[PDB]
């Protein structure tokens, strides 16, 4: 049972991965998966279902719909927006929510009203997890574990998104695609999918590093 998120949920994802960067210490456990998730979105239903049974692999694919949860947060009942994954619980899903807007609250009382790209929702929080599994990719294909130079390689890189965003922490966001391109190896094929469809055409400047570390994994 693999989740396939198709295009009408690519906004959901990644105003998920934006909520995991403005977590000041967030926990990455999950981010692996949720990065995996938003490359699917972006590559669609049809195109990620088409490269697990061409890659070999058995499918029996899982719908991913936006469904609105009923939850009891400090005797108060509030209305989250979540994703029906088998891969991820309704109670992570919320806990990241939950965790994230006491960022926000902490960020308000710093700094006032928060700059569109310093928020949860910059349209760019997805590529920049992604950004991330560029390198761990690189360290994967050049032979086990090159974790202190995806870090140092990160800092450089990703100096002006670090800068933007408290949750963006390499150690962490790294050892999680480790993990999961090590567990779940049918991810490696949907992200060199994802990364030759990308690299022909963006964009911003998110998606340009993209490309740029991508296209390494190769070349010079
Ligand atoms: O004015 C806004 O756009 C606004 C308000 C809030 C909030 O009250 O947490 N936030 C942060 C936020 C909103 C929904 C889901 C997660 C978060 Cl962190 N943004």
């Amino acid at each position: 049972s693999i989740d396939t998120p198709n295009y009408d949920v690519q906004k959901h994802i990644n105003k998920l991965c934006g909520m995991l960067l403005i977590t000041e210490d967030a926990n990455h456990k999950f981010t692996g998966l949720i990065g995996m998730l938003y490359a699917m979105s972006r590559l669609g239903r049809e195109d990620t279902i088409k490269i697990l049974r061409d890659a070999g692999y058995h499918v029996k694919a899982n719908g991913v719909d936006v469904t609105t949860h009923r939850q009891d947060i400090n005797g108060k009942e509030m209305k989250f927006e979540v994703l029906t994954l088998a891969s991820l619980t309704t109670e992570i899903q919320i806990n990241i929510e939950i965790e994230s807007r006491k960022s926000y609250k902490k960020m308000l009382k710093e700094m006032g009203e928060v700059a569109p790209e310093y928020r949860h929702d910059s349209p760019d929080c997805g590529m920049i997890i992604l950004c991330i599994a560029a390198l761990v990719i690189t360290k994967l294909a050049a032979g086990r574990s090159g974790l202190t130079a995806v870090i140092r390689r990160a800092n450089n890189v990703l100096k002006n998104e670090m800068k933007r965003y408290k949750g963006l922490l390499p150690k962490d966001i790294a050892n999680s695609f480790y993990e999961v391109f090590e567990k779940h190896p049918h991810f490696i094929d949907v992200f060199v999918h994802f990364g030759i469809a990308q690299s022909s055409t963006g964009g911003s400047r998110v998606e340009g590093i993209f490309a740029g570390l991508f296209m390494n994994a190769y070349g010079l």
